[PDB]
Order: structure tokens, then sequence, then C-alpha cells
């Protein structure tokens, strides 16, 4: 009977229990295979030699033409838009009235009142809504991110998008080209050769090498893999699958999964009611050990994540006046927290005990996230809750468990820390969740992106 | 340049040393969704409530009609064929001339001179072979297993086939077909209702408890399964993943890998001479620490994987004098090999190990084959080699890694030997492994079917 989110918040008891209690499953990366190799090769590639990145399946893209569209991210970006020209993208985030994250997404200027989205669904859910419903001259082409589970049906994109990343990935580069490639400016677009096709580029880069995110129509997508693929060879370039690739962001710092921050507030009914029942927002999961009986508490504002540098008061516009009223240097900070490899092996000797009476949870290789939206409460030795563990797996790069989370701001790197690791009462009905107790796992602080740190 | 098996080998140097270092990758459960909940619910449910599996994908069918066809299946197998008759299937094992197994599968007896195989590919290699070459008036029609890796390209089978197994399995069955189901014999053939359609179903079952698997054609495949979900909600009945089905043989007591045992012998050269370069036989893989240079040391005959009750001399067949000549009371003998789960735990926490110089091969879970055929050397006390492991994984029914092994005949349930994990040297240059050190796991010798056993 609901059809839209707000309906079914109203029938659906509190907010945070049906979120922590949902039965959508895990957040599947889809389509792409899950390994080619095997995922510690794969890893170790894109710090040794170099990897092929398939982002074609996993984000959701807006297409956005018109007159109006700048104006439409202007209205809703934290962003400076002074000085933006087409082949240059932003990492876009709008948060809400009250100023906190919805979501965030790149943003690429392609020509004169042409754009694309490219993210998770609750930014792309955002600018339809406004698009849609505050007059703006502009048309909207959304294409979802592919099934979680397609089972032998047919996926169709309208791009296919990928990186070339590693310490070799350059040579990789030009070898494509056919010469020397300019490096520009981070998030800068140009022009690149790839067997004969002209392939627009994104200035890109991790751990310290430079690289690049390509993107071209559908249909040229195999020519262009087989291709990356073929000169690659000579420089150790493998192919990552759908296992390894998202915990590429442990290492690079990124947190892919902020709750959008849109489930109370008045000025935020009218979303509310947009919003399908089946939309990722009234659907989709919250797991970890962090508890409270109010969805605001699961709410980050964009200096907690590392977007602060983003805010510039320079337009106007939404969530602008709540941004200039928070003090930056009191916010809380994001950062890296290394987990104890003595904790780790503890979890997963748990596992292999026939006599306990309970396990510690599953700790998933090399990603353990087990909902959209990860919350695990970390707490200082007195047990404070002092900071919100946001993503979380493991590096064979560092054979260290890691996960992104952000934290008082007046906690030094360097720092242990203890993260509550799996849920309470023998855990949440989420179908990803085993029976299971919890654990207080030893976290030492560190930077982001992540850098080995003495305790 | 090679384009058959014979000429692979001819160029390609020891053939151990090919298998083993081969550039395949993994065996892949194809298109089926790793996960719908979680591999350890999903478990846990086909032991505790009920399951549908999804055998739609994994395994090559061979549609065999004609006039010839029950002679070719009698030519060519270890079974007795007489008094089979339609509606009644078989494990079919096929024995090369020098007595060793090629594979096996399920052949169903469907109607007067209307055959089906499901199983691996060596076995159906084998029967095209003997149809093309031996004058059997029988037309064949290959569906191969869906393809490893699919990128989004759909997937056509001719026919779904599905299982619907655990202590709850019967309650739903009975209420898809509207009332009371006769539970056959094992292997026997007839059919159920569901939604509307005449299902032909093949008795079947695990834990001690009755099931069905179901099959029709690919069309139908969404009505069924669709009507099966629904109707085992009240059961508590849930899809099972690629990532948790392969691991039920753990359990159940099948070993599906072993080497087909073609690679020598003169009488087996015209059949290396048809095998395509990239059939199964000529590109997959072998893993784990068992070595020798001698390929034949990799085969097994019928009577060390448990088929030995199968072998019947009241027909003619392929291999029949070198089977009685076989003593089958000194064969090594099917086991399950319980892993110590201290022993597990140590393998688990050297991947947390920020300091060691090596860490033991990474154990996947539930299922931790890293090729297509598994040998792992199972070590007395003195060291000596009594036995091969060949197919290993982990149990969330048990919290127990286990293995499926061959070993000596003389060696009593609840010993405690070794399984050497891992390879030597830093490990092969396959594409599933990645750099490690071996280890030598206890591992107590338990029943097949796996039944708790006291040390
Ligand atoms: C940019 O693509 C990514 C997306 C996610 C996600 O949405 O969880 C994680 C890591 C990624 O690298
Ligand atoms: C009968 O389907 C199965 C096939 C395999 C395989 O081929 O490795 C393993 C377990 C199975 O249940």
């Amino acid at each position: 009977a609901p059809t839209n989110l707000e309906q079914v918040l109203a029938a659906g008891g509190n907010t945070v229990e049906m979120l922590r209690n949902s039965q959508i499953g895990a957040y599947v990366y889809p389509v792409v295979a899950p390994e080619f190799s095997n995922w510690r090769t794969e890893q170790w590639a894109w710090r040794n030699s170099a990897v092929l990145f398939d982002q074609t399946h996993h984000m959701v893209d807006l297409y956005i033409r018109g007159k109006d569209a700048l104006k439409l991210l202007s209205d809703t970006m934290i962003n400076s838009p002074k000085g933006w020209e087409p082949n240059k993208a932003k990492q876009y985030v709008p948060v809400t009235p009250y100023g906190h994250v919805i979501g965030d997404g790149i943003i690429f200027y392609l020509a004169e009142e042409e754009f694309v989205y490219v993210g998770r669904a609750p930014a792309a859910n955002w600018l339809m809504y406004h698009a849609q419903t505050g007059g703006y001259n502009v048309d909207i082409v959304h294409d979802d991110r592919s099934p979680s589970r397609p089972m032998g049906k047919p996926v169709q994109r309208i791009s296919w998008r990928f990186q070339i990343q590693g310490p070799k990935a350059w040579d990789v580069i030009e070898k494509l080209h056919g010469g020397t490639l300019e490096k520009l400016k981070f998030f800068n677009m140009a022009e690149m050769n790839i067997a004969g096709m002209k392939i627009r580029t994104l200035r890109h880069g991790m751990a310290g090498a430079p690289g690049l995110e390509i993107w071209g129509p559908y249909e040229t997508q195999e020519k262009a893999r087989n291709a990356i693929l073929e000169a690659g060879k000579e420089f150790g370039l493998i192919p990552v699958g759908s296992r390894a690739y998202p915990s590429n962001t442990l290492e690079s710092g990124w947190i892919p999964s902020p709750l959008p921050a849109i489930y109370t507030g008045d000025k935020l009914k009218a979303y509310r009611e947009w919003l399908p029942a089946n939309s990722y927002e009234a659907s989709g999961a919250i797991g970890g050990s962090f508890v409270s009986s109010n969805i605001e508490d699961y709410y980050v504002n964009p200096y907690e994540i590392g977007y602060g540098p983003f805010v510039k008061f320079d337009h106007d516009f939404i969530g602008r006046d709540a941004l200039e009223a928070i003090d930056p240097a009191t916010q809380r900070k994001k950062v890296t927290l290394a987990w104890n490899g003595d904790d780790m092996a503890k979890i997963y000797a748990s596992l292999f005990d026939t006599e306990a009476d309970a396990h510690y949870k599953f700790f998933d290789l090399p990603l353990a996230n087990y909902a959209n939206t990860n919350a695990d409460a970390v707490l200082d030795a007195a047990g404070n809750v002092v900071g919100m563990s946001m993503f979380t797996g493991y590096s064979y790069n560092e054979k260290r468990a890691l996960s992104l989370a952000t934290i008082d701001h007046e906690i030094p790197v360097g720092t242990e820390l203890t993260v509550l690791w799996g849920e309470e009462n023998g855990g949440t009905r989420k179908t990803t969740v085993e029976p299971h107790k919890q654990m207080a796992v030893r976290a030492v602080v560190s930077p982001v992106p992540y850098s080995v740190t003495a305790r």
C-alpha cells in the first residue's frame, strides 16, 4: 500500500529499527566477475603493477542537459561553481537544508549545457527531485546501476566506464595512446587514443601514481577492454573483479556510504513523499554496532567525512546557512582505523570452535560490510562513543584489516581506540547477518589515505 | 598452432608441470548469484529448514537420442544396464581401458531411446567421442555449462534444473503439488505439479531427509522458481547462491573433481587427438601439495572414490578387464577429513601478520579449492604419503573445515593424519595462487557422508 518513503515511515515503526532489520540483503557490486585471477593478486597489482578497474555496473548515471543544468547543480552543491567550464569534473556533494550529507558523486562537465553524474543512488535521486519539482529547464536521462542478481538476463548501460591505475598505469596509457600523453591537473578531462577510437579521459590516480578514468558508448566496451588488456600485458596489468574492487577505497580513503540524511525534518517531507517505496532510501539497510533510536544520530555533515575543503560560500545553495553556522575546527574528522591483527585472528578463530555457544561476526574478505550503510561504534578507553566506523575490510597490500571512520577531532593519530564489531542481542534480522556475539576490536587511528602509523 | 590435446602435450613439456601451472584461473560456479542472504545462513537452511538449489548453470548437459543410445552408455559405463527402464536415473561412471575414472555424471533415462547426461565436461566429452567415432546410430545435442564470466551477456540453457532439499523439503514439495506426493526409491523419476505445470522429478535427498531434483524447459524457469519460493516461505525455504552451493558436497560426500585419466596410454591416443586444445582436459589446472612428475599418480580408479558398489561385470564395457584384475579389498577408500580447528585459526591468523615473510595459503570460505582438479598430499605420522585430498572447504553446520579424500584402506576412522596445505616453493604460477608457505594441517579420518568422529 505505501507508494513513497513518507508512507513507509508512517507505517513502519521506528525508522532506525526498520533500517537495521531491512530484508534487502547485501549491497552488491554487480555483473563484473567476482574474480579474474584472485582478489589478493588483484589488490597487489594496483599497488605494484597496473589494473583495469571495470566501473561500468555499480554506479547510477544521470545525464543532465539543458539551459538550467548548471544552475541545478549550483543550487544543490556545496562546491564552488565559479569558473567551472567544460572538461573539468567535480566531486558533487549535496547537503540538506539542515546541513547534512545526502550523498555524493562525480559530476562531469562534458560540454555547454551537458553534464553527467556518476555515483550511488542518493545524490542522483536528489538531483532528479529538484530537476522535476523545482522548475528547472533541464532534461534528465536516468541510467540505473545494473541489477544485483541478473541471473542470466542481459545487462545494458548507456556508457562503459573504466579506470587504469597503478604504478605502471601511465606506461600502459601511453602505449595505448601511441605516444606521450600529458598529465593534466586532477579531475581535468581530455582525450586519448585507444584502438583507433577517441576516448575521453579524466585525470585520476591512486597510491601516489597517476592514472585515468575513461568512458565511451556501451557498444565499444569490448573493443576498448581488449585493447587495454593486450597493451597492458607488457607491464603486468590485470583486470580487477568485483570482490577486490570496492576494497580499494579502504586504502584510498573515500567513504562511499553516508546515510542519506533525509528521514527527518519538515523541509524534507516533500522529498520523502517523492521518493518511491522501493527506493534506496526506503528499502536499504543499516548494519553495525552503533545503536540509537534517533535516526539523526546516523547523519554526517560534510566536514565530518572529509569534504570541508569543498565547501565554498560563493553561491546560493541548499543548506548554506546551516554550514555557515558550523564551526569547522570542532567537527569530527575522517581517519583510517588499523585493526589489531591479534583481534582479527580471534574473530576468525571463533568460526572453527566446535564447542563455543557463539562466534564473532563473520568478517568477509576483502570487504566485510553487510549493509549499504555501515555504522559501527568507535569507543575510547572509558567506553564513550567517540566516533562512527563506516566502511570495513582488509588490504592484502598492508596485511591489515582497516576501516574508514569519523572521530572526535581532538583524538591524536596513533591513539588506540576500539571498534565494536558485530550487533547486539545475537544480531539484527538482516539477511546478511548470522547469529553472533560482539567484539571490542582494538584499532589505531591512522591518516587518510591510509599510512602505517606507530601506536 | 596445437588444435588438440595430443599436440598440446607434445609441445607443452611435462604434463604435470603444465597442468599445475595452467593460467585458466578458478573453477567457477557460474551465473547464479554468489549469495541471496549469506552463505552461512544458506548452509544452515539445507540442514535446518529448506533450500532451493539452482543447478541450471554449472553442469554440461548431453541430450542423447537414438537406436544405439542405450548401447553407447552400456558400452562405456561400469554400471549394470540390466533391467534399466525409463524413469530411472543412474550415476554414470566411465573408466578408461586402463581402469581409471574419466569422470561421472547423472544419466536420466527419460523415455525409449531418449537419455540426458548432466555433469562435468569430462564424461560428456567421452560420450561424444564414442558417439561420433564408434559407429553408434545416435544423435547428440551438447548444451555446455554456462560461461564463467558472462559480464552482462545473456545466458541460455535448454533446461532449468533445481533441487528442493532440507528437513522441510517434502513439506514444500507437497504444498506445491497440492497434496501427498509418493516418495519413490532413490533416483526413480516421476512428476509433480508446480503452478499448473507437470514437472518431472528425480527422487533425491540429503542429511537424512528426502528431497527432489526437478527440471523443465528453460522458458518456464521463472514460473517454477517463483512458485517454489512462494510456497516455501511458510517452511523457511531460502534460495542458495553459488558461493555456498558447491560446499554442500563436503557434507554429502561426493568427490566432483577426479582428474580425467586420459593423458597417458596408447589406447587413449585417439581420444587425445579428438579432444580440442581448449577442452577442459587441455586447458584446466591441478592445484595442491601433491607433487609427482608422473601424471598417472593423479589418477583414481572407481573403488578409490566410492564407486566400487556400482561396478557390475554383467555387460561388456571399456576397462572391464582392468577392473576385474583389481582386488577391491586393498584399494584406497574415500573418507572425510575433519581439519583441526587450531590449525585453521593459525592459517587465517597469518593473513594479519604484518611482520612475517610469508603467510599460509589462503583458505576461502566456504569452498577453498583453487583449481578444477584438487590434489593435496595426505601424510601419516612418519611423513609417508598415504592418500590424496581432493575437495576442500568449510561447513558452518559443523563449524569445521572438511575435505574429501582417498586414503590407504587400513587406516582406521579416528586416526589423525596430516594434509599438506599449500604448494611448494612459494606456489605454482596458477592465477588463483598468491605467494605462500605450506602447512601440515592435522586432520581426523571420518566417515563419508561426514559424521563427527572421536579422535
Ligand atoms: C567509485 O566506486 C566505488 C564505489 C563504492 C561503493 O559505492 O560502495 C566503493 C568503492 C568504490 O571504488
Ligand atoms: C552436483 O553439482 C555439484 C557440482 C560440483 C562440482 O562440479 O564441483 C560440486 C558440488 C555439487 O553439488
